[PDB]
């Protein structure tokens, strides 16, 4: 099954089997995917706007150039997964297991990552500004090139994280050091 | 009173009034300055090696190109004071009040600064390597150009301290960040 160049709104998909579906430039607006099986699905240029993925399974899926704007992923089985240049603006990933997930070059503005596990995640050249990272585990994550709020450095658990020069300067300043030069 | 080009070893100066004395290239070795008034004194190129200044007063003194090697400053009234390019190697300054004191370009290698107060101190281009800074207060100190051990950044209280780029990178690394 392949869905292409079309739009679905307010649809109830609860506990449906959508395993191995392909979408190309499909828009899902306010759809309920609670408990749905999306195992091994594949999405190219598609959009999931304010959709609910509570207790759904999206593992083994591939999303390229997709939007997840405002969608909710509480207790979603995500990993392993492939995200290529995706937009997660305002998505809720609180408490999600994202260990060793690659979100390089992804937009993660104002995302909720409260209590999210991102240990050893690859977050290179991402944008995390406005994100809520209370109790987020970023130990040994690769953050190089990623834009973060100063508050990120005093909120997220970043021991062992790989950072660049600009991030190191920002880390010191966020801890109240007056950095000169 | 002006002493010059003299060496004093194992001298008891306890509770003597040495206020406004001047010394030029005088060596004091294992001299006891406990409870001495050394207020408003002046020292150029003098050495105080393994001397005790316990409970002494040295405030409003000037020390230029002086060595304090291994000397003990416990409960000494130090500040305010002028130190110019002095060497404090292995001195004991535990619990001492050095607030807003200028120790720029001073050697402070393997000094004890345990519980020392250096808030707003000026420590530009100093060397603090090997120093014990457990419970040391460096809030709003100027540390720019100063050499410190990595452990300094996780031991001394440095909120508000002025630091340079290299120090900021070292601060991050000392907190477990992998800086690339």
């Amino acid at each position: 099954t392949v869905w292409a160049d079309e739009e679905f709104a307010g649809r109830d998909f609860r506990d449906e089997d959508l395993s191995r579906i392909r979408t190309e430039r499909v828009v899902f607006t306010e759809c309920d995917f609670s408990g749905v099986d999306l195992s091994e699905s594949e999405h190219h240029g598609s959009a999931f706007r304010n959709c609910t993925f509570r207790r759904s399974t999206i593992w083994h899926s591939t999303f390229t150039n997709c939007s997840l704007l405002g969608s909710v992923f509480t207790e979603c089985r995500i990993r392993p997964v492939t995200f290529v240049e995706c937009d997660f603006t305002l998505a809720v990933l609180g408490g999600c297991d994202l260990r060793a997930v690659d979100l390089s070059d992804c937009r993660l503005r104002e995302v909720s990552l409260v209590g999210a596990d991102l240990r050893k995640a690859v977050l290179r050249r991402a944008d995390l500004t406005g994100s809520r990272v209370q109790d987020a585990r970023l130990e040994e994550a690769d953050l190089r090139g990623t834009r973060v709020d100063p508050t990120f450095w005093t909120t997220a658990k970043v021991r062992g994280a790989k950072i660049d020069i600009e991030q190191a300067l920002a880390y010191a300043a966020a801890h109240g050091l007056a950095v000169h030069g």
